[PDB]
């Protein structure tokens, strides 16, 4: 009714398991036809968060018993080195385990045939060198800036309509971004409203809250200040514990100190011109009254993130106590207003004198799916930072993958003994790929592998998987192109990964009803 | 249709579950490192009798519901016109149902797949003749007459301590056998009463009757008369009773006329030198008394098998009415005589004209284990006739499939569409094959398995699995050779049995009469 | 009723089953081809633990009925005076129980045998020297100094791919630390930075702390602060009373008051031209704005075992409060600066003066399985420190193991009576080690035993059992080498383990439910 009970060989299997049930989910989103899920939870989860993206859904939630979760957190390692594009590297560590299979066929030491791992150390440098033609991207960059890469990350996605538009639109951004900076404080939000750009550009910062009912509609001239620690006031850290007095009027004086903390905020609120007030973390009721008449904007629980981004574009401040307004306090003033975008209620924050970091506000169609706006968004900007700093890349759609794995089968049967065994059962791997990408184009897996084989055997490196057109195309007119970096680091990565699978094997649970 | 309802999984595991029952028992069987197995059953049994043949064992029982007693009768039509050596076609046909789960996680068209069994057709062609498959066998052959394929067959088998000499005895039957055509008149009946060598060979046919008590015990110079008909006259085919005659005229007609049947008989044996007397069927007694006077022995109910094979080696005869005599029948005239080989008296023909072919006459120890050389025999007979029919054959000892497979592996690669999938899976199945000589022996498969591809990469396709070396060694200096029949059959027949099963549409009931 | 009862010959068994389930997870743990293995449990776990060391794992938890516990929480007194080594000694004290069996057949009376333990003493001792050690170990040394027993040590770790380079690291450590005071003075720490290395050594200690975002970057010509108080001043915990204030005015003179530790710290600080402050524990707020102008660099929170090895390092400093300056402390001169590590902030202090003590910084890719390298580096120093102070050592691999057993089957014959039967069999079980370590290398171990055999016999110490060779070779050249330490106490530790099973005919528990 419940049983369980795994031993050796059975053991190796619950390493199997996790794979396939992770290749199944993933396998649909690869390419132009991707697929798109919903996952829900409740206990600290609100309701159906969906994920195009791979790596952040695996990353947040550890789901059950099997062992998985160490392989999924080493992807985001690879995301930083890189990551994105399209989501592959986990099913190619999957499918490897598949030949395990064949391992107990085999019948000696499974130990012995890891050096297949070591043997695809090299064979990920075969493919660091003979791949595809395509390489620095100059500077800033005209015509090139995009219309490249940010687009083969979309393909897969189905928003690339509009979308490939919004795409063009983040290497602006990153140009911008573009110095000794890194990469740091640019933040893109969507919005409910319909507009064929779907996109805009703003010269500041974007931020969703307001003070309340009541206040000035709009600031000019602006003073900024930003609270660490919040308005409200009487807990400290030791209490001073709870007490009696004995006085008709002592019970009175502790309110009247209250009045004390409402009238430091407004004389010098005043002096200093304060338009408005961002806070991260809960307001006391009393100040708000006071901010009213003043004709102060207040932003109550702002979003700390939001506020960091904010601080070096404004010229920042020290948020301490009180005393934080005036010098300490840095304010640039140009606009801050809530703007009638089309559809909701947002405030910009303009005119920033830092110049260094900008932010974009996406416009869309609107339910959860407009969230793949943020979904597609946040590969754009990663993506071509590095697109840049490498200075090269290497052809798409899987053109990459046919190619390397022609030259691995001539591998395993030059290796002598027992790694020629280990050595081909990696070569296959890359077979899978091409499969994968197939697969959710809706076309048919098994044709599709025949026909792309024998074009890089040909000899072009162009040439690759076309899932629009059913068949094999060249590439370089799509302009789908994979960063050299995404390649180098995956055959490392999936190799380690994969290897504490077989490491594994054993788990334990005791007895029956 | 009878019942039995099954369609796509559910249906396809039956089949799937019979083929591995099957070859962990046959397994152990192959080569020279084989083993006998015994079974214990009741019924029309009572005891364990051992069989080495995987095919006489399978005959005899059918144990349960899942159907596999079909696949397992056509074994024998294999076994009487080539069949034996070592068991491998049933475990070849059972192999390739394994990668029917590895289908399931292809989960298209299983049909699609099957279109690799016409390719496999072609390419095994392709395959056998792109293998060296051995260069000697010049005819008659002093030395490799044997002491190579036989000599595996006889070693799995148990009686191998002295009965590999036995072996050695078969080729010589063959090679005076080898002429424009057919297989036919090799039989041999085993005898109890123990010798070292454990065999004597008769140079003509070995029969079990005799005429009665009386007739000359030698004859010399002796001429073979065969009849089609019977010598017993009056009944026509209704016996109409002995009965009473009608009247007093009427007993004259039949009985004078018996006589009459008696002198016929007389005048036509005298004039030809008749000394033995062959009929398949019932013998009237009149002719007997005349038999043992004219000097003719007679043989009583003679079975028609040894008859027909017999014919070749007397030159054989039209059998028509008793006007057969003279011309129209051919006898030989050597030697007939019954001889006391020693218990179990028996008659011996000897001294065929023609040559073509000879009984061998078996006789050992005194054991039913002696019994158990009958069934290895069968296995020489029929491996041996092809090599004189083919002119041809093949390397052994896995030398010419480890060729093959690395022929093959490469030939995947040049093809497109249908045939790249189905034929790297073949090329594949074909690695297990040296793991199993290997594994038979003794020896670590892992060690053997490539240290063996490197040999046939080379190009000697003499070097191949030495069991007795427990490494690889030259197959050539062993002398063990396939005929090329024993290759062409098991590989086109593994295909198709595997084929029927999957595509399978009823194969219903058990039933026969 | 039902039950488990045990009595005699009963009890007995189950002891026996305890020690073969135990060798069989542990016997993959040793020599160079080890294998790692992870537990997950539940009811009081967290995580699943990895753990190569067989000690740690075993004393954790007690899993089931059968009793071994015991058995295993005596080898942790053994990991405290030499230890770890590779895990050899409950594979020894299991096999041990195997000869049992015999012993019935022996019939006479099982403490009889106990003899045979105090003859394994004196074989052991005639093994102890016999053969002739390793030769030089002189201290500092050149070649020999690693690429030895740490890589044993690490031989049964799986994270050896990397991993023997950070081993032969380790050495150098040991040769800075070989004088007048065991283990207490080195700190290791690793990182969250990747690279193929893996590992670095600082000439001096190293910490991971920053004052904040200001203050000048290097200091030269250092002086260095360490206090045992914080910088924090108010509550004590004797409030100076329970007092209110008004409104917060009258506060304002305590807050003058705060402005004296202001003041003191400055002007103790400024004479002696303080570099760097360092304090374990809380800071306050006030100081730090002071540090920043003067030029001085202060740590917040440092750990105080690091600050414990910093004090023997820089000639210490007797630590109380705001009195510590001057000459009450003492400060190293060379260098101290914060320099970038991978993707972390760290700080080194170097050119100490003492040299007795430096630090090794650990790399790594940045995963838990990472967190593996601290594991081992614990193992690492003790060993070391051991094997060259004990100045003796024997060849690894099992070349002692096999070398022993030959001299012990010979003693066995030459003497006369009772003693012989007890003394042979200990003779016997030696024979089982080569066989462990060849098993779990993946090759067979029945042939590698008497090839072992052969090279032992001839007189050559330095010969062994070469797992990555699959035969027979020279460990010297490989370098691998065993400390004395384990082989001493394991032939004593191991004999009062087995003296205790045989003897007790009565244990009386129960349990299982």
């Amino acid at each position: 009714a419940g049983a369980d009970e795994e031993r050796a060989e059975t053991a190796r299997l619950s390493s199997f398991i996790g794979a396939i049930a992770i290749g199944d989910l993933v396998k649909s989103t690869l390419g132009p036809k991707g697929m798109d899920k919903i996952l829900l939870s409740s206990g600290r989860d609100a309701s159906l968060m969906v994920t195009n993206d791979g790596a952040t859904i695996l990353k947040n939630i550890g789901v059950d018993n099997p062992a998985a979760k160490v392989l999924v957190d080493m992807s985001r390692v690879q995301d930083d080195e890189v990551g994105d594009g399209t989501t592959s590297v986990t099913v190619l560590a999957a499918e490897l385990l598949r030949e395990a299979e064949s391992l107990i066929a085999k019948k000696i030491h499974p130990q012995t045939i890891i050096a297949g791992w070591r043997e695809a150390t090299k064979a990920a440098r075969q493919a660091l060198l003979n791949s595809a033609v395509d390489h620095g991207s100059d500077e800033v960059k005209f015509r090139q800036d995009l219309m490249n890469i940010a687009g083969t990350t979309l393909s897969s996605k189905l928003l690339t309509h509009h979308k490939d538009h919004f795409t063009k639109l983040a290497v602006e951004a990153v140009l911008r971004l573009k110095g000794s900076g890194n990469l740091e404080a640019i933040h893109v939000i969507k919005k409910l409203g319909g507009s064929l750009a779907d996109s805009y550009l703003d010269e500041g910062f974007l931020l969703d809250k307001k003070i309340g009912v009541n206040q000035p509609k709009r600031i000019e001239n602006a003073k900024i200040l930003i609270a660490n620690t919040g308005m409200d006031t009487d807990k400290i850290k030791i209490f001073g514990s709870r007490v009696r007095v004995d006085s008709t009027a002592k019970v009175a004086e502790i309110e009247h100190a209250e009045k004390e903390k409402m009238k430091e905020k407004v004389e010098r609120i005043l002096k200093h011109g304060i338009n408005c007030f961002i806070n991260r973390q809960l307001i006391y009721n009393y100040p708000e009254q006071l901010f009213g008449a003043a004709g102060v904007m207040a932003i109550e629980h702002a979003d700390f993130v939001g506020v960091e981004r904010l601080a070096l574009v404004t010229g920042g401040e020290i948020a301490s106590t009180f005393d934080h307004p005036e010098l300490v306090k840095l304010g640039s003033c140009k606009l801050i207003e809530e703007v009638m975008i089309g559809e909701d209620k947002l405030i910009h924050f303009s005119g920033v004198a830092l110049g260094e970091a900008c932010t974009i506000v996406l416009r869309g169609a609107t339910q959860q799916i407009l969230d793949e706006a943020e979904r597609s968004l946040h590969d754009a900007l990663c993506v071509l930072a590095q697109t840049v700093k490498d200075s090269r890349t290497v052809y798409g759609g899987g053109c990459s993958e046919m190619l390397m794995a022609h030259a691995v089968t001539q591998l395993a049967s030059r290796t002598p003994g027992k790694e020629a065994v280990a050595m081909e059962s990696y070569a296959k791997a890359l077979r899978m790929l091409p499969t994968i990408i197939a697969d959710n184009a809706g076309y048919d897996s098994a044709d599709l592998v025949a026909q792309l084989r024998a074009a890089h055997s040909e000899g072009k490196t162009t040439a690759g998987l076309d899932m629009k057109e059913g068949t094999i195309g060249d590439m370089s007119v799509l302009g789908i192109t994979e960063s050299f970096q995404v390649k180098r680091q995956v055959l490392l990565s999936a190799a380690e990964a994969a290897e504490v699978i077989l490491r594994v094997d054993n788990i334990i649970k005791a007895a029956p009803r």
